[PDB]
């Protein structure tokens, strides 16, 4: 997260950290959103790589012992069938990792809400980001839990020439785009939490920035619309 600040330790419970095998060490990689006891949303783009992957819920410093962390490892990926690594402007950036063990709620450990099939946000939305992602372009990933405020851009203007043009489609969220507050690498697969009735509700997955860089003015950040997708959650976790 570019132009963030630390979040509270407790402030966002369904925020995980995905990581992957190095040696004999971990590396963070990617963010997610506990929705189940044993299950975490997260962006497809994050699982391209046949590496070993683990989950940690609870965390909030990924450099020291916070004494609130529960590690477990992934056992079953199931990617949308519709995801193109080649692709990722057609979509589908979305993906459901079953874990080998159901963890344990509480203050720090939280499920996710999501919101109900087909809502769309009114342009300039309150919502927050939160990660571990980098916290400048070509930087290096933060030490403690980010949060930066990303207001909604809705479709007609997201994708107008001047912003993403054809490479947002409606199945898509877009946030941001000040210049000075984005997503950046490492942010992937995290949630978009945005203030709806009284409470916040995971409305997106991160997705992706430009090129150019993570904040970039009228680049702003994209995620997965998880509105569009409740039916394929719903369908993936009972038939698992
Ligand atoms: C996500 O972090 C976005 C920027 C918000 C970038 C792509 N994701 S990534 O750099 O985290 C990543 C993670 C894992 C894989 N993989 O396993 O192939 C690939 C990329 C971005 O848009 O650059
Ligand atoms: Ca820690």
């Amino acid at each position: 997260v570019v132009g963030g600040t630390e979040a509270q330790r407790n402030s966002w419970p369904s925020q995980i950290s995905l990581q992957y095998r190095s040696g004999s060490s971990w590396a963070h990689t990617c963010g997610g959103t506990l929705i189940r006891q044993n299950w975490v949303m997260t962006a497809a783009h994050c699982v391209d790589r046949e590496l070993t992957f683990r989950v940690v819920v609870g965390e909030h410093n990924l450099n020291q012992n916070n004494g609130t962390e529960q590690y477990v490892g992934v056992q079953k990926i199931v990617v949308h069938p519709y995801w193109n690594t080649d692709d990722v402007a057609a979509g589908y950036d979305i993906a459901l990792l079953r874990l080998a063990q159901s963890v344990t709620l509480n203050s720090y450990v939280q499920l996710g809400v999501l919101p109900r099939a087909g809502t769309i946000l009114a342009n300039n939305s309150p919502c927050y980001i939160t990660g571990w992602g980098l916290t400048r372009t070509n930087g290096q990933l933060a030490q403690t839990l980010q949060q930066a405020y990303l207001p909604t851009v809705d479709y007609a203007i997201c994708s107008s020439s001047s912003y993403w043009g054809s490479t947002v489609k409606n199945s898509m969220v877009c946030a941001g785009g000040d210049g000075v507050r984005s997503g950046c690498q490492g942010d992937s697969g995290g949630p978009l939490h945005c203030l709806v009735n009284g409470q916040y509700a995971v409305h997106g997955v991160t997705s992706f920035v430009s090129r150019l860089g993570c904040n970039v003015t009228r680049k702003p950040t994209v995620f997965t619309r998880v509105s569009a997708y409740i039916s394929w959650i719903n369908n993936v976790i009972a038939s698992n």
